[PDB]
């Protein structure tokens, strides 16, 4: 099998290219043996919406029934309520077959066993079994599990609105249209809904609400219905964007400032995650309400290792992915983080756009994407770490180098699913957000002068 869909984070490749049926059941077969490695014959399987879904999930069983596992089937479900089934269910292992927010051809695994999100060096582990043949055998089975209906009965009961709220949801076509919509209306909302019919061609926009341009339909949906809120699901549901009432996009590391404050409302000291992708005015507020703010990677897997290792609460990433421990279980779920937020807002007499308007906010840039190569991008973060330097600030190189000022801060890391160098700059003023993006430009310039530096 190629090594290139075997990811920091996970498997991801494209169907026809680098994935294939065959590839499917392999790393069926991969999974299947490590989860009997640690004890676990009993793995739950899911899949997308996507058009490559049926075919790739029937070798996936099929390659984890052949190592000898008890498969449960939970057929074609959002991402978080595979993650559920791996936490209700007999087993403690899963496997998602998911293409996340990428374009129809694209598919790819995010794995659990026994209870771990595999990353790093554990996905590399599964390319080494089928290349050396470390593969358990035997004869396995495969049950079919329900679980939507449990899934949305535990959210459901969970959640009390305090009042009604108009909401328009946007599911890009993806699967969060099985639930989210349907939920949403049962938590007490008036439910708007704008390409919710799951349809793995995604025929109307990229199912991806980090970029703006894909929540323009929600924003003006939003304004012509005189909507409260405007919600968009990525293509497996583990993400979620927002919208105020007034068309104002919420960046999920403003979002977490609201949850982090619920959180730590009721829990004193709880240890509250955020990636290196955020504002760092995170930092103070999670301080000030008398939390542990614990800034980590950036990445899905890792957030998860690190709520493990920490004992957190509430982990958010930049991206949407945002992940309660608190009344759950600890894993990224864009519908229930959506039902968590319409819980908070629908507690307050004031609009969503004053809610979070009252919260300090700095000037931020859009991402900056920098192609390089993939056999270069981890080179010059280690080249930057080395020989860079920074001037005062508090310098973290924990994923890249970020660097915090007083009235500002900047990023640079290398992405672990493109071919890219990912920048991040904010400040609380224009010429503190020029003078902290030219240190950035120098220091790539000192690495190699022959660099784009396009800010
Ligand atoms: O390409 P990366 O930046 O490495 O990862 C992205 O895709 C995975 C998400 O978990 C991250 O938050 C998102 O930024
Ligand atoms: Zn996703």
């Amino acid at each position: 099998l190629p090594a290139s869909i075997f990811r920091a984070y996970d498997i991801r490749g494209v169907v026809g290219d680098t994935l294939t049926a065959e590839t499917a059941y392999w790393i069926g077969r991969a999974i299947g043996s490590e989860s009997l490695a640690r004890g676990e014959p009993c793995v739950a399987v899911g899949r997308d919406g996507r058009l490559s879904g049926p075919e790739l999930v029937k070798q996936l069983i099929q390659g984890l029934v052949d190592c000898g596992c008890q498969v449960s089937d939970v057929g074609m479900v959002p991402t978080p309520v595979l993650y559920y089934a791996a936490n209700v269910l007999e087993g403690k292992s899963g496997v998602m077959l998911t293409g996340s927010h990428n374009p129809p051809d694209y598919n790819g695994f995010k794995i659990v066993v026994a209870g771990e999100t595999l990353a790093n060096e554990q996905i590399q582990a599964l390319r080494e079994r089928i290349e050396k043949n470390d593969l358990a055998s035997g004869v396995g089975s495969v049950e079919q599990v329900d679980i939507l209906p449990r899934y949305f009965k535990q959210i459901r009961d969970d959640i009390a609105m305090a009042k009604p709220m108009k909401v328009v949801v946007d599911c890009g076509n993806g699967v969060a249209g099985v639930i989210a919509p349907q939920l949403i209306e049962a938590l007490g909302c008036s439910v708007i809904p704008l390409y919710c019919e799951v349809d793995g061609n995604f025929p109307n926009h990229h199912p991806d609400p980090g970029k703006p341009e894909n929540l323009k339909d929600l924003i003006a949906k939003v304004k012509a219905e005189n909507a409260d809120l405007g919600l968009a699901f990525d293509g497996d549901g583990d993400r979620v964007g927002v919208v105020t009432n007034t068309g104002t996009i919420i960046y999920p590391d403003r979002l977490l400032m609201l949850f982090a404050k619920d959180v730590v409302s009721r829990n004193p000291g709880a240890d509250i995650i955020f990636d290196v992708k955020c504002t760092r005015r995170l930092i103070a507020l999670i301080s000030g309400y008398g939390g542990r703010p614990v800034m980590w990677k950036t990445g899905h897997s890792l957030i998860k290792k690190k709520m493990k290792e920490t004992g957190a609460l509430l982990a958010g990433e930049m991206s949407g992915h945002v992940f309660f421990k608190e009344r759950w279980f600890g894993f990224d779920d864009g519908i229930y983080s959506a039902a968590r937020l319409l819980e908070i807002l629908s507690q307050d007499q004031r609009d969503s756009e004053h809610v979070f308007s009252a919260f300090p906010s700095d000037i931020s840039t859009p991402e900056i994407n920098i192609t390089v190569t993939e056999d270069s991008k981890f080179a010059i973060i280690e080249a930057l770490q080395r020989d860079a330097q920074w001037g005062e600030g508090n310098i973290t190189t924990l994923d890249g180098v970020r660097v915090d000022y007083p009235k500002g801060w900047g990023l640079v890391r290398a992405s672990n699913t493109t071919p890219v160098l990912v920048l991040r700059f904010e400040a609380d003023t224009e010429e503190e957000l020029e003078r902290i993006k030219t240190v950035f430009r120098n220091q790539l310039k000192a690495v190699d002068s022959s660099l784009p530096v396009p800010f």
